[PDB]
């Protein structure tokens, strides 16, 4: 569907400052940017695999995926919100016990095939992704 290039480039700096719920409380509820992580960590239980009973294996790569009209509304840099979303989501995964190899990595991109006021993040485990 969409062959990424080979980049085992993992975006590194300790960003102290993390920012998740802040998009939401930024725009005033305008547009509901944590509908996001509800559909994300819902998106995170639709990808869980079975794995040794101690702990299944979650996603890893996630491909949240907008609409060009919502994603630019958003901000043009997929690499901030990419920091939130994915340590907040790494959170969820020690919450709930779940294990997975790689480091969790969430995409933000944006589709013309995808219209206005509609996002699809689609999480699987992927470590087909290098990250280095």
């Amino acid at each position: 569907m969409g062959s990424q290039k080979r980049l085992v480039q993992r975006v590194e700096r300790k960003l102290e400052q993390t920012v998740g719920d802040a998009f939401a409380r930024i725009f005033g509820g305008s547009i509901v940017p944590q509908e996001v992580e509800a559909l994300l960590r819902r998106e995170a239980a639709d990808g869980i695999q079975s794995l040794q009973g101690n702990r299944l294996l979650a996603p890893n790569e996630y491909i949240i995926t907008l609409g060009v009209h919502d994603f630019e509304k958003l901000g043009a840099d997929p690499e901030l919100k990419s920091t939130g979303f994915a340590r907040d989501l790494a959170d969820y995964i020690q919450e709930q016990g779940w294990q997975t190899y790689g480091d969790v990595v969430v995409r933000f991109e944006q589709s013309s095939n995808l219209h206005t006021g509609q996002f699809r993040a689609r999480g699987t485990v992927n470590p087909d992704v290098e990250t280095h």
